[PDB]
């Protein structure tokens, strides 16, 4: 599609369509793109005095990129409610992306007074990295996605990446990418850009909670035909003697029944309380944290493998670094109080996954004998074993959607730990840049590269449409289920609306696990 | 005299899903077969009562 | 129009039957409810209402 100056190159599409087992969400936003880095590539690195854990080396490019990797970019709160109250699972199917109504504007800063004017002949460059040749920076939970509220205008974030480093320096293996070394399409006002994408096959996300516990799967009315060791000594005349005795497990001793499965793996975290007085009076945010050690550096495990946030009757507690934490509206960046953030809770999976702040279990450490008593120890970290079952972390209305699976020789259960769908060929990155326009050149030749350009930026509309496949529930449960609902009581503001000043805000995080399912 | 199969729990993930007591792990195992004697009420009253029945004929099959 | 029920079976709905109850040598406000039957047929819940009205004066032959 291409036409003149006075022709819109696209329309505004924003709604959702529910049809059978599909739902199609399309959203449109308006964006603004500045000139980053003053048209330059720049090597960046960590500060000289930074600790060894915080060293890095990389580059920052003059390009921007579009990002729609959060659920609230596509679902309204009402649409999210429809989804989570009536379906056991969902997954993305295909995607459509469109960029249109481009406007480039030049700025003049004469005498502290700014004048903005159209530049009808300038252009922007766009290309999609459909072969995954650039370092993939999506899927790191960065800011700069499409806004949740359709009436908001957002700035396009700048592209940059990191490569191998040795302290603050680079090594011979580190690679540098010039994004101008890709074929890209140049658009003037009156051109548009589209492409399509098909998701690979992925398992449905489990939008349910189990109505049974992994340790409670037996018939409570019938005993087992297997025996377990129930007593190791028996009373003799005024004393005891070693004597093995066996029993069949029933309901009275349900903890001893033979079982076929084991709970999911574990990697223990430290426990903190939402009540301030319960926590220790010290700075253990890093010393008491759980981390992994890679190439001599320590890195915080956050949020880590999916484990239950707490056991029953203990909502006040949560793992130190084991849950997603969103910020309330207009909360700051650094060292905000607990009233400014929204802490998620993964308690629905405590039917199969162990609690994040307890041990996995206990194993024996010695060989008991006539003169040696049996001894056990706690297991604070347990890799996977044959016979384990578990659930993955839940997804949230304002959480990520997908993540690119790293191209490696091996990987196990490649669902991203922050939640979502792991894809070997995720939706490609979409890079965009204003073409530089040089200022008045000299009338005598000079071989030095240009350094004076016309100050300008661009704006336009972006739209993205995604088809999702649904998995309807088929429960025979008799009593009603738990549903997500709004409270009826009066209030100064309605949730998920704008306030008197025009600020849209999301008052709480919303998971997906409300319906139930048998184990 | 041991078990034969076990139903694999419907979860997001599982590793080597052979049941630990031994046997075959099945996602769709042989279904359960439920059976019951239909209740046969005893002699009812000749005046209507909305309370549910509580006296049945003792029987088995 | 006011006699359309089955006179043998009570309703499953309740109506307010008493507004006070006896206390020690006195009464206290206390709401009580009953199911309508044939003995109190005037209190049954009904689905319809009689036709409209425009009152006239009465004379005798």
């Amino acid at each position: 599609g291409a036409d003149g100056v006075g022709n819109s190159s696209g329309n505004w599409h924003c709604d959702s369509t529910w049809m059978g087992d599909r739902v199609i969400t399309t959203s449109t936003r308006t964006w603004a793109l500045p000139t980053y880095n003053n048209h330059l590539y720049k090597q960046i690195s960590s500060q000289s005095g930074a600790s060894n854990d915080n060293h890095y080396f990389g580059y920052s490019t003059p390009w921007g990129y579009f990002d729609f990797n959060r659920f609230h970019c596509h679902f309204s709160p009402r649409d999210w409610q429809r989804l989570i109250n009536n379906n056991w699972g969902f997954r993305p199917k295909r995607l459509n992306f469109k960029l249109f109504n481009i406007q480039v504007k030049e700025v003049t800063q004469n005498d502290g007074t700014t004048t903005i004017a159209n530049n009808l002949t300038s252009t922007v460059q766009v290309f999609t990295d459909s072969e995954y040749q650039l370092p993939y920076v999506l899927g790191s939970a960065h800011q700069g996605c499409l806004p949740p509220f359709p009436a908001d205008v957002f700035m396009v974030p700048q592209y940059g990446y990191l490569t191998l480093n040795n302290g603050s320096q680079a090594v011979g293996r580190s690679s540098f990418y010039c994004l101008e070394y890709f074929p890209s399409q140049m658009l003037r006002t009156g051109n548009n850009f589209t492409f399509s994408y098909t998701f690979e096959d992925v398992p449905f996300h489990s939008s349910y909670a189990h109505s049974q516990s992994l340790d409670r799967l037996m018939n409570p009315l019938i005993d087992q035909y297997l025996y377990y060791l129930s007593k190791t000594n028996a009373p003799s005349g005024t004393t005891t003697m070693s004597r093995l005795q066996f029993s069949q497990a029933g309901a009275s001793d349900i903890r001893d029944q033979s079982r076929n499965w084991l709970p999911g793996p574990c990697y223990r975290q430290q426990r903190v309380s939402k009540t301030a007085a319960d926590n220790n009076n010290s700075d253990y945010s890093w010393t008491g944290a759980t981390k992994y050690h890679l190439n001599g550096r320590d890195s915080l495990v956050n949020p880590g493998p999916a484990m239950a946030s707490h056991k029953d009757d203990e909502e006040k507690y949560f793992p130190q670094s084991g849950v997603l934490i969103f910020g309330k509206q207009d909360s700051g960046k650094t060292n905000v109080d607990i009233e400014k953030v929204m802490i998620t809770d993964e308690e629905e999976i405590r039917t199969t996954n162990p609690v994040a702040t307890e041990q996995y279990g206990s194993v024996s450490t010695n060989l008991q004998s006539g003169n040696t008593q049996a001894a056990t120890t706690d297991v604070n970290t347990q890799g996977v074993l044959p016979g384990m079952v578990w659930q993955d972390r839940d997804v949230y209305l304002q959480g990520p959607i997908w993540a690119k699976i790293p191209h490696t020789d091996g990987h196990f259960h490649p669902s991203p730990l922050m939640g979502g769908f792991g894809l070997k060929h995720p939706p490609p990155q979409i890079l965009i840049k204003n073409t530089p326009v040089p200022a008045n050149p000299s009338t005598t030749f000079s071989a030095a590269k240009f350094a004076s350009f016309i100050t300008q930026y661009s704006t336009g509309q972006v739209s993205v449409e995604i088809e999702w496949e649904l998995q309807k529930e088929n429960s025979k449960r008799w009593n009603p289920e738990i549903q997500y609902t709004s409270n009826y009581n009066k209030s100064v503001n309605v949730d998920f609306t704008v306030d008197t000043n025009g600020v849209y805000s999301e008052p709480r995080p919303i998971g997906t696990r409300y319906l139930t399912r048998n184990l």
